């Protein structure tokens, strides 16, 4: 699984030509990655290559055409993804994502999911959740959107404003939250791209090639077999809970900046030689240091990510659901961990690392995205000291 | 000195008027950083305002027609004007800190001193030092120059590079240090900006404003009045040594801008109140810990920058010596602190800080430099150590 430490001989002979396909796309995205960046415009042709290589379909069921790829590979490939480009591997990682999530949750009524899943493997529709808003913030503190949903003939009209609407230009399908307005209620609903306006709002600091844009809908019409859930009270929306552990695409997408800038980093501290020293910068001992250090934060943060994966793959939906405090635990170290292992690619490379003509500071400016994807870090110190005073109190 | 805190009441009436100036020109400065960040252009209109303010001059001795500034007070400007646009402040920083280098010291020759001194009063010139290159990495570090200067009739003629060239669209006058060819000593040589070529080649991260870009000299003469020291063996650059306290204008131009920052995300939280909670986000307690984070930061390094800046101002030539470690470690202090406070007003602010339309996330970008202006992180520390072991064996 963390191949590039261990050797890619253990892997299965699909797995490894899987692999081939991501490198190369990786490849590529790194290719065009800079151009994008300064434009901050969004990859339509990143897009498509992910289409023709089949990926987007990689975690549809293969009850419907798909390759029912496990989370643990998924991830592998996410983290190949991101090295090359780290705006493309998030917004995909959403898609593939949350196709993995419904997979294994049930949380799409069954006919809905078989439409959608095969629209993505026979078109290659794309799929995202789009619930932010001003007004909540985080969808996962629990706010009640501002956007309304009010209950007409064939099903509801949907009325409001989402931001950060990663994939949004090549988006089919998107999952919109509303609250439904008479009634007091949350909803997620599935609207076609087709039906809301893009507002072109997108100018970041970094992962400026996601197309996180805001979305519009103004008395867009979802009929009822598209209504995904409205959460009244006594309803489960997951008939098989998964713990959030799709929610990993995150962490590993992170980790893949990081190896990128760590890469960068060696390879320059292994060539560059001042006419102040015998032998490379590499050689250094407080550069030494530094490149241990960053060697030390991917193999915590990566072993743990894998780990969990795995985990994930091998349980049963009750076992998965007591996870969830591990799956927050290793978005939070690998995050915060993703982004000092850049600052020390940085210090290692000095002055010149600030330059624009070099990869490296793109990757500081795109890391720093993964602290306000969730879960928070304070919700996930939170629910790990929730679930250990539990598991004592259970002695 | 830290009037923001402390009250202005303390300060004399002539400081007062100096800083309401200012704190004028780093608002103006303020209104127009965004618009120069975005094209990573040169701020010649805020250099104007500088001239025309009469700032160029303050540190000009008061025998020139200068005001003969202290360090102490020349370093709350700084700040004040690295707080509106960091880049603009760093830049100027150089020419006020190199003037206040030059007065403090007598590393001109005097009829140099006096002729460099004139042209700023009279006529608003500009001056910096350009020394770094590639193949030496920092200047500090004791590389000698690629860039030779080889013995004419009249001086010398000076050829090479020279890169980060801070302050170059705007320079008259540039401090060049060059090997003499022949003789295998490492010179320092003052060049008239009309005599270099400029290769625009600043595309950075942050900082984007301060001109840093190549400087070329083919054949350029320096005239023997020109040449500033050639380090023979036995001779003194600094007739009185000021332990290059000057260099303290760095950490004040890095605190300014994280002083901004704390600012907005201040600002941020006493106003933000998502519908998940009764009040605003700055009495969450996760919040309210950033934020009292941020304030011990900038307590600490700030109060250290200003104790030693007055003990500069105070000291002898050999007292000033014996203070250079100290000064180095308010910078490694105040540099990573700054640092620190915009990483945390980041997070006080959250997914909102990635965006172009506010301030902060220029703040990240440009805080970044300070790592990379001297003295470097582990001198500071080995001179620390050294200092530490001489005071025991002095015992
Ligand atoms: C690259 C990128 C891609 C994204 N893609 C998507 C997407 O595809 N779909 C989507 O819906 N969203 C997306 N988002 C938005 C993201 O999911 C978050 O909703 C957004 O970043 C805001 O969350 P936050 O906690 O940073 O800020 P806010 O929730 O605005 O919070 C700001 C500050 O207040 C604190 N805070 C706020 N409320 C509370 C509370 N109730 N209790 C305690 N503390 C609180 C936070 O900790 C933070 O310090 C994306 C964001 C990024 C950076
Ligand atoms: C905003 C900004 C403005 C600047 N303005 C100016 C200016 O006006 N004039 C000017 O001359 N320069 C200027 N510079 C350049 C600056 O002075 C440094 O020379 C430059 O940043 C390179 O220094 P460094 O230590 O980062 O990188 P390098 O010296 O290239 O070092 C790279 C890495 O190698 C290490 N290293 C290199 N050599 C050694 C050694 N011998 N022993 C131990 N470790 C070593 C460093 O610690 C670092 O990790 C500016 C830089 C910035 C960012």
């Amino acid at each position: 699984a963390m191949y590039d430490i261990y050797g890619e001989a253990a892997l299965p002979a699909d797995v490894r030509e899987r692999l081939r396909i991501t490198r190369d796309l990786a490849q590529a995205f790194h290719e065009r990655a800079p151009e994008h960046d300064r434009a901050g415009d969004f990859p339509f042709e990143n897009i498509e290559d992910l289409k023709a290589s089949g990926y987007v379909r990689w975690t549809v069921p293969v009850e419907y055409g798909g390759l029912g790829l496990s989370l643990e590979e998924m991830l592998m490939h996410q983290e190949v993804l991101a090295k090359g480009d780290g705006s493309t591997a998030l917004a995909i990682g959403w898609h593939v994502g949350i196709l993995l999530h419904l997979r294994e949750t049930g949380a799409f009524p069954d006919e809905l999911f078989r439409m959608v899943c095969e629209s993505v493997v026979k078109e290659g529709a794309l799929i995202n959740s789009c619930a932010t808003e001003p007004a909540t913030g985080s969808p996962s503190r629990g706010g009640k959107p501002e956007t309304t949903a009010v209950k007409v003939p064939g099903g509801y009209r949907i009325t409001g404003r989402k931001t950060f609407s990663t994939l949004s230009p090549a988006l089919t399908w998107i999952m919109v939250t509303a609250t439904v307005a008479d009634e007091d209620v949350v909803g997620q609903f599935l609207v076609r791209k087709e039906d809301v306006e893009i507002v072109e709002t997108w100018d970041t600091l970094g992962m400026r090639a996601t197309g996180s844009h805001d979305i519009v809908l103004k008395d867009v019409f979802v009929p009822e077999e598209r209504v995904i859930v409205i959460q009244r009270p006594g309803v489960q929306a997951e008939r098989r809970p998964d713990g959030s552990g799709w929610l990993l695409h995150i962490p590993a997408c992170y980790l893949g900046i990081a190896l990128a800038a760590r890469d960068f980093a060696l390879e320059y501290a292994a060539t560059y030689r001042p006419n102040t020293l015998p032998h490379p910068i590499a050689e250094v001992p407080h550069v030494e240091q530094k490149l241990g250090e960053m060697e030390l934060k991917l193999l915590a943060a990566r072993t743990l990510l894998y780990d969990l994966a795995r985990r994930f793959d091998a349980a049963s939906p009750e076992e998965r659901v007591k996870l969830q405090p591990q799956f927050g635990a290793v978005k939070t170290l690998a995050t915060n961990a993703a982004n000092q292992v850049v600052d020390l690619a940085m210090r290692v490379v000095g002055g010149r690392s600030l330059s624009r003509a070099l990869p490296l500071e793109r990757y500081y400016r795109d890391v720093r995205a993964g602290l306000h994807n969730p879960p928070m870090d304070d919700v996930v110190y939170r629910n790990l000291a929730k679930a250990a005073l539990a598991r004592r109190a259970a002695g």
